[PDB]
DNA sequence: CGTTAAAG
DNA sequence: CGTTAAAG
């Protein structure tokens, strides 16, 4: 479900703009790594290789 | 440093397409983290607001 | 040691 | 910020 590390990212935004970070942020950056990690399998299966590296990661 | 949970990013990658994950994908993935997190200040601050909300992730 | 509660 | 879970 949640795969960004919650207080880093909170520790980041506060350190870098003073700003809190809302619980609906933290979601929206879970599913922007859900969508990254499967268009990367995509690209790795297209390419007929067992590994998602880098240059699967279009960003 | 890493801002994404690694040990879920892999665990999904597997389950969903059999495969590994590169180091250099999980640094990907953290460093596309970071340039969002730091749009959303951008956004945030432009708006004069104390939160970056889940309208300032740029998707 | 990052997340979840809730003491101060 | 101390407690509760569980990532590394």
């Amino acid at each position: 479900e949640v795969l960004v590390v919650t207080s880093k990212v909170k520790k980041l935004i506060k350190e870098k703009g003073q700003m809190n970070t809302s619980a609906e942020t933290i979601d929206v950056l879970s599913k922007a790594i859900e969508q990254l990690c499967l268009k990367g399998v995509e690209s790795a299966k297209a390419d007929g290789r067992k590994t998602v590296m880098a240059r699967d990661i279009v960003i």
